[PDB]
């Protein structure tokens, strides 16, 4: 049962990584589109990449929810490994952001309780994203979310993702925790709102300096009951961060004002705010 490269026919490149390509393909025997996620095995060994990749399979064979990428198959031929990904048709998030500069309201807090309720799902199985973010975050042809890159992920019984959504704990302790998603998840709020990230700067070191500061501003038609929200997010003390188990997790923040008309139960049934 095994698939194979001739299997399909391989169209346009959609992504490029370090150790990866990912390319459209279109499966023959069943007209199907999946995203192959292609990843040399020798520049993998060379860089000590194995229990990376390997782990990112293992996370993703375990997701089965409609908010996350689903590994439908994997195969490899001598020089490949192959993983068979849903494909996104409506690609980043991080375009919408750009397209429309920032969301307005409704849409903020539809897209907003998505990521909620994909987080309750993912740190429910103990499992970390550790990179979450607007480029992370895709849209399929419902416009429902799906996120994706579990390659810098950790399944709880090192790293540093993306700096501007890099917690300030990791840059303390080297540490990671469910916190540490819900600290960039504090900062994609704010950026589907002010259109920006929170934290920003000519490079890396003063970024993660603006980070442990808490050094960043709320712009001023920022909708209130959004910024309350995001000021429980982007806390130092990754202890009291709305959502963390410390602050007895996803009920809380789901009871928050900001999500107040939010349906919580069947958000992948309700048709998507049209984002204008
Ligand atoms: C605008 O419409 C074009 C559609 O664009 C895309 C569709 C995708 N559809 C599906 C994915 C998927 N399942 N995984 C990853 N990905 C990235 C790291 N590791 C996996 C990525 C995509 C993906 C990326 C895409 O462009 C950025």
């Amino acid at each position: 049962r095994k698939k194979r490269p001739e299997d399909f026919k391989f169209g346009k490149i959609l992504g490029e990584g370090s150790f990866s390509t990912v390319v459209l393909a279109r499966e023959l025997a069943t007209s199907r589109e999946y995203a192959i996620k292609i990843l040399e095995k020798r520049h993998i060994i060379k860089e000590n990449k194995v229990p990376y990749v390997t782990r990112e399979r293992d996370v993703m064979s375990r997701l089965d929810h409609p908010f996350f990428v689903k590994l439908y198959f994997t195969f490899q031929d001598d020089e490949k490994l192959y993983f068979g990904l849903s494909y996104a048709k409506n690609g980043e998030l991080l375009k919408y952001i750009r397209k429309i500069g920032s969301f307005d309201e409704t849409c903020t807090r539809f897209y907003t309780a998505e990521i909620v309720s994909a987080l309750e799902y993912l740190h429910g199985k103990g499992i970390i994203h550790r990179d979450l973010k607007p480029e992370n975050i895709l849209l399929n042809e419902d416009m429902h979310i799906q996120i994706t890159d579990f390659g810098t992920a950790k399944v709880l019984s090192s790293f540093v993702g993306t700096a501007q959504y890099v917690s300030p704990e990791l840059l303390t302790e080297k540490s990671a925790c469910k916190s540490s998603d819900l600290w960039a998840l504090g900062c994609i709020i704010y950026q589907l709102v002010a259109g920006l990230p929170p934290f920003r700067a000519g490079n890396e070191y003063l970024i993660f300096q603006k980070i442990i500061k808490l050094e960043y501003d709320f712009p001023e038609k920022f909708f209130p009951k959004a910024r309350d929200l995001v000021e429980k997010l982007l806390v130092l003390d990754a202890t009291k961060r709305l959502g963390c188990e410390e602050m007895e997790g996803y009920g809380p923040l789901k009871a928050h004002p900001f999500f107040e008309s939010v349906t919580w139960e069947n958000l992948h049934q309700q048709t998507p705010p049209k984002l204008t």
